[PDB]
DNA sequence: CGAGCACTGCACTCGAGTGCAGTGCTCGTTGTT
DNA sequence: CGAGCACTGCACTCGAGTGCAGTGCTCGTTGTT
């Protein structure tokens, strides 16, 4: 064969793309265009080493990356590649679970418990027993459990005691799996575990897929957890081969449970395995690439890597030291406002912080100078309340056991159903181990409820069965517009605040637009499909009419980005490195890897700043410059006695 | 010794007064002077036979009688006569019970239960099980109960089961007894029975009394029931010499338990007991006595007698056959209208009827002619609702277990202790066998009652306890004045219609005066005393300004009276004899006796009338003259063709 | 400091209880303590 | 004829349950699916 595939790469990359079929690692750099090498490795497995698209399987963490993945593959391999699996660990585990739902013990219409829902269903359960009041907040409960699923530990697994400190939780977890089951719901963290668990109870399947997907890819491997690794390991027992990109230096998701180890753990658990070091940056200047290396070398146990450019060396890394953040910002604004004055495109920037709280003062400085911008704060469409109300009824329709959907929209729009009443259904639901709708069917037959109550409560349940019916044989975007009206939510929202509700309604109708444009082989009804598309990805926040404007965001939400001009605010001991990390955890190296990520972000200039004084909520305060600025080859940096 | 206890008597009376201490029967026949005989005999018993006022016991039936009896004895015995027990059965009975409450198995503060009280208490019972629904009518239950005690039976006596009919009642009677026993309530029948039983049970007391009361005297003996007869026999073992007085031909209270036979029963149970007949009548003309003797001879089984006189024959008994009762009345009025014109007094004329329904037509007729009149029926003071009411709070203060007092004032004035709430308290009492106040302490304690219910119920209770408290040191009348005020009773009646409302507060005021003049003699606490004298004698109607008026009453309540002029009305077969007395049980002879009682009430002229047609509730009916008219010797009756 | 959420007054809803008029259907007597 | 009497049929009281807007008082990483 000929190669129009490689001619666009450089030996290193080229070496990886053309690599023999077998296990390996592709220690990506940071301007090494790792997506590219991946886009081509598949172009190769199908072209050169001639493998069927039905054996290839890419896997990403974000839907966005794994989607832009599917794109380029299609722009290279001119067409569509059926049989292939390019998704997230989650969406892919889902894919399996929906298919072999039976095997894994899951109703074909199970529902994905998102963050908020899971937390609530927890706050609710904690109460049906002990007393949360700081003693057992819901969050730590959420944490403890995910932490467990991140480790593939079901209730009856982690034995202990002598310390009820743990046992207590151990019990709550028990309930959670119980409650979530009866309801027929599963959490993000569940998909993975439930899936992997299938390959340990349904071997003949485990075979089937190895027996198929003999080629596997896994982007950003430094961010996997112990149950993800353990899942993949099995897909490629021996028969299957597997490439894995990654980079231990950019594993700032250790708290989310990302075993920065695993990268190495791979080389070992997999005897035969090579290694490639794409170390050529095409994103930033040499002056910058340097600062990175020294700085990033202050860690240890690394695999080490020298980041080299082939372009210029560019301007130094100016350093400011304002009296207070009021200045620190005002400085940056002027430093950016000048960039603009000089045909500078305000989108080619990015104030980066260690804590979202740091952004407020940045905005006032900005707005105090006719300069648009836009934070990347969460709150994606499908997370907004008005929408989860809407989708909650829909869930009740696809299933009357969505304990989460129920306890949410049961008395919303307020339909005269108070807690005194609900607390009964709970204590019922709880003591008789039932879903809520189940306790209702009972508490009504048993006629053990107030006249007022039962009559209202019941008025509710009928409203649902009513909607399930009245809309059944309907097309999504119509069934939706109905439920929105017929549940009185629209009504509930046309009567809401000033600036507030005005959007609520709009978001609702967009929910319809959206629904009228949702697309998807048949293996689930157009709703259950949607309700899943809703849980597994939200995204949206009002893509500000491009009218050129700044880019504010924490560092964690900046990985994968690059901007001509870039800044890092709050460069001082306290925030960076963090307080709750300079002491709270000894996870000090992470904070470094981050700064490393933050720098591998600049393209031309790069500015680091910090103030002597700043009010960390409430009282006044003074820190000392970040230990990070010092570990920088001093010839790169440049003070600014402004 | 000299005699002036005799010179005023007639040969026959003397024969009785001076008779020797032994058992005799003075068969007095109306106009006989039986009261005089009883009085002189007693004076004789002390004066001539030298018995002590402590060995003599005169038993009458009405308080009225006893009173008169007493007055006269002291007029002949120009003094006091302490020690003498002169009273009505019930009265005496009760005296004993209070004195020997202990051995009688009764609280020293037992409360007499009057008719309303009794009847209502049953209504609750029957209802607290059975269905009054004409199948087990309270009246019928009551009737059975007293018919039982007149006979001195008891629940655990007349055993049965061969018909639930007598068995249900049997049960009802059972419930009733425990209820009364638990409440410290004794009914009129109980008074007598108990008293008898006490003598059967504690022979050492009977003895005391036999030893003391060696001289019995019983008035109106043909009206005695069995229990009374029995009671008389014991106190008259073999040592007691008893004189009875009465007339078997004037026995008109059979339906109310009287046993006319007891007159002959006295002659058998005590042989050698001779008989003296008082036959010289001093009230009516020879012509009237004449018809009398004939009318009555139609009954058989009598001891017979001949009412004679040493006076004029007088005008004959006249008859008027009115077209209808509207005319009959008119007629009577006219006849009376003459008598008066001729200087006669209206008060010396009496219209007599079999039924009370018969007075309206007459009152009207009397009205129509500006003829003043007074009707001898009457609501009695201590029966008036506003008086039992008032007395019920006082009762609750003496004892919280007066289930009757309770059930009465509990929610009147209305206090919110609504009905539904009581059915609970009622039942709770049934199932657990407790007083209504008892069953409350519990329902309130066990917190088994609703908020409202419990709260009101409580309010009432504390009030009673409050009045009890604030009143313990107050002289009866003050206490009564406060309970009437503070129980909210006054305000209630101060705001009642206008007709009733006005009289009512006034009666309530009379009550305070009453309790103020009340006089009793260390034996019982004032309040307990009064409450007793309030149940044993209710007297009073409206002591009408002695404005000359025509006398209206029934033959029954006419007995013992006398008038120059009398008019018996509606001598129509069906009316009199009453229809009830033609089928109901061969109680014909009694109806004749009734007639006999009527004729003998006239002094000068007796007039008998009867309509051909009359309206009898709704319809017009047509009766035939009473057979009684016939039975009158022709020589004494003169038609009256107007 | 602003963010969030028990956490608490306070107006309301609502229906079981109250309290009392309405309606339809008997079937009738005498009355002290 | 109507008194007595279950019942049914309001209108009303009243307190348990809602329905929300308003004061505070704790506690502060990072964020995909």
């Amino acid at each position: 064969d000929v190669s129009y595939l490689l001619d666009s790469l450089n030996d290193k990359q080229r070496e990886a793309v053309a690599a023999p079929r077998s296990n390996l690692l592709v220690l990506a750099g940071a301007g090494s265009g790792k997506t590219r090498v991946l886009v081509h490795r598949i172009a190769w497995l199908m072209s050169v080493e001639n493998c069927s698209p039905y054996s290839i399987m890419a896997v990403t963490f974000t839907n966005k990356a794994a989607a832009e993945m599917r794109h380029r593959i299609g722009q290279l391999m001119g067409t569509s590649q059926g049989g292939m699996w390019v998704g997230t660990f989650h969406g892919l585990a889902h894919r399996l679970l929906r298919a072999h739902h039976m095997d894994a013990n899951l109703p074909q219409d199970f529902q994905i418990l998102d963050s908020e829902d899971q937390l609530r269903l927890l706050k609710r359960l904690i109460k049906a027993m002990n007393l949360d009041e700081k003693q057992w907040p819901p969050r730590q409960a959420m944490w403890y459990i995910n932490s467990q699923k991140d480790e593939g530990l079901r209730p009856h697994h982690i034995q202990s005691y002598g310390n009820p400190v743990e046992q207590t939780w151990q019990k709550v977890y028990q309930a959670y799996q119980e409650a979530c089951d009866r309801a027929g719901l599963v959490d993000f963290a569940e998909l993975l575990l439930r899936a992997h668990e299938l390959w340990l109870n349904k071997p003949h399947i485990l075979q089937h897929y190895r027996e198929r997907f003999t080629n596997i890819l896994v982007d950003e491997f430094q961010d996997t957890n112990n149950i993800q690794y353990a899942w993949i390991r099995l897909l490629a027992g021996d028969t299957g081969k597997v490439m894995i990109v990654g980079d231990d230096d950019q594993s700032i998701y250790g708290w989310r449970g990302a075993q920065v180890e695993n990268i190495q753990r791979f080389l070992n658990d997999f005897p035969g395995a090579e290694t490639i070091r794409l170390e050529q940056n095409y994103r930033s200047t040499s002056n910058i690439l340097s600062a990175a290396n020294a700085l990033i070398e202050n860690n240890n146990g690394r695999l080490g890597k020298k980041l080299w450019t082939d372009g210029a060396d560019g301007e130094p890394i100016s350093l400011y030291c304002a009296f207070n953040e009021l200045d620190e910002a005002r400085f940056v604004v002027n430093r950016i406002k000048t960039w603009q004055d000089n045909g500078g495109a305000l989108a080619e920037c990015a104030i980066l912080y260690r804590s979202n709280a740091q952004s407020r003062v940045l905005e006032e400085a900005l707005l105090q100078a006719s300069m648009p911008y836009r934070i990347y704060g969460g709150m994606r469409f499908f997370e907004r309340q008005e929408i989860k109300d809407a989708l909650s009824y829909l869930r009740l329709i696809v299933n009357r056991n969505d304990d989460a959907a129920f306890e949410r929209v049961v008395n919303t729009p307020t339909r005269g159903i108070g807690d005194r009443t609900l607390d009964v259904v709970r204590q019922t639901s709880r003591d008789r181990q039932l879903t809520l709708w189940q306790a209702c069917r009972e508490l009504l037959q048993e006629k053990a409820l107030a006249g007022r109550a039962a009559s209202a409560l019941q008025r509710f349940m009928e409203l649902i069965d009513a909607l399930a019916q009245e809309t059944a044989d309907m097309p999504l975007h119509v069934q939706t517009d109905r439920v929105i009206k017929d549940s009185g939510l629209r009504t509930m929202y046309e009567q809401e605040k000033g600036e507030k509700g005005q959007t609520r309604i709009e978001n609702l109708e967009e929910l319809v637009t959206a629904t009228r444009q949702f697309s998807y082989d048949e293996d689930l009804m157009p709703l259950q499909a949607f309700l899943s598309h809703a849980a597994l990805e939200a995204g949206e926040g009002q893509a500000d009419t491009w009218q050129d404007a700044v880019q504010l965001m924490t560092l964690h939400s900046a990985k994968g980005l690059e901007f001509p001009q870039v800044f890092i605010v709050g460069m001082e001991e306290g925030m960076f490195p963090s307080q709750m990390s300079l002491d709270e955890g000894g996870r000090l190296e992470e904070e470094r890897r981050l700064a490393y990520v933050g720098v591998t972000r600049a393209m031309q200039k790069l500015t680091l700043t910090y103030a002597e004084t700043r009010r960390l909520y409430g009282k006044e305060v003074y820190h000392r410059p970040s230990r990070f600025i010092g570990e920088l080859p001093e010839e790169c940096v440049e003070e600014v006695r402004l």
